């Protein structure tokens, strides 16, 4: 490359392949995405992401659009949170730090929702964590400018809703803090009906009681089984009262019901989080 004196792949991304790059004019370690294509639009919408700045965001540190290829440089960290919770699979990840990383990560929602910018596919590979306490989100407003793991899916999505709305976020979060809590994750999927029907073994078939026009949903069909709904208790033990009520709202079937991001800052799970330092293994 021109401008990166040397260029590792990481893997295989969401949007192309990432690599470990070194910037050839300062030495900056970074990031690199190759957006795999064959859209001046995206260029732009994607530009302005440039701008925000949270400690709970990764940078968007520039988008290079040359040689008719297109490469967003973004701040490198040193392991994701799919990572982390392998390595911390015999132990578990003290419920400290499960609370911290889930606090700071409401705060780069409550930001980025803030700012009118939604994530839509958070998942564990897209968290990314340093050696400081610190948990942050990529890729934030990539996928309104662009236009596969489902486990973290708001059911809206797999019932072919195709209007977003920052619930879709709450949803994948919550999702992320029960695997933490459990070790295992919450709804994995292997398709989108057997994804859908994951979560409705869990959390009963949703009906127009719980969720006013469901059954009017593009994918909605009325031959749905109807399951029950199981306690959170089964769920995700051992997580206290607190826990349990925080995830509840935020995995309601209809996402005008589930919390906010800035509510969930306020919920009383966090009356008495706090900043611990991780054990990571680089
Ligand atoms: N070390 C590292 N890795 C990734 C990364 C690498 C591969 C995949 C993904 C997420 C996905 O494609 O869903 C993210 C970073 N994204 C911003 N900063 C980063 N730093």
């Amino acid at each position: 490359m021109e401008n990166f004196e040397k260029v590792e792949k990481i893997g295989e991304g969401t949007y192309g392949v990432v690599y470990k790059a070194r910037n050839k004019l300062t030495g900056e370690v970074v990031a690199l995405k190759k957006i795999r294509l064959d859209p001046s639009t995206a260029i732009r919408e994607i530009s302005l992401l440039k701008e925000l700045n949270h400690p709970n965001i990764v940078k968007l540190l520039d988008v290079i659009h040359t040689e008719n290829k297109l490469y967003l440089v973004f701040e490198f960290l040193h392991q994701d949170l799919k990572k982390f919770m392998d390595a911390s699979a015999l132990t578990g990840i003290p419920l400290p730090l499960i609370k911290s990383y889930l606090f700071q990560l409401l705060q780069g929602l409550a930001f980025c929702h803030s700012h009118r910018v939604l994530h839509r596919d958070l998942k564990p590979q897209n968290l990314l964590i340093n050696t400081e306490g610190a948990i942050k989100l990529a890729d934030f407003g990539l996928a309104r400018a662009f236009g596969v793991t489902l486990w973290y899916r708001a059911p809206e999505i797999l019932l072919g809703c195709k209007y977003y709305s920052t619930a879709v976020d709450i949803w994948s979060l919550g999702c992320i803090f029960a695997e933490m809590v459990t070790r295992r994750a919450l709804f994995p999927g292997d398709s989108e009906i057997d994804q859908l029907f994951r979560i409705f073994r869990t959390l009963g078939t949703p009906d127009e009681v719980v969720w006013p026009g469901v059954t009017s949903m593009p994918d909605y069909k009325p031959s749905f089984p109807k399951w029950a709904r199981q306690d959170f208790s089964k769920v995700v033990p051992p997580l206290d009262e607190d826990g349990r009520s925080l995830l509840s709202q935020m995995l309601h079937y209809d996402p005008n019901k589930r919390i906010s991001a800035k509510a969930a800052l306020a919920h009383p799970f966090f009356q008495d989080v706090t900043k611990p330092v991780p054990h990571l293994r680089l």
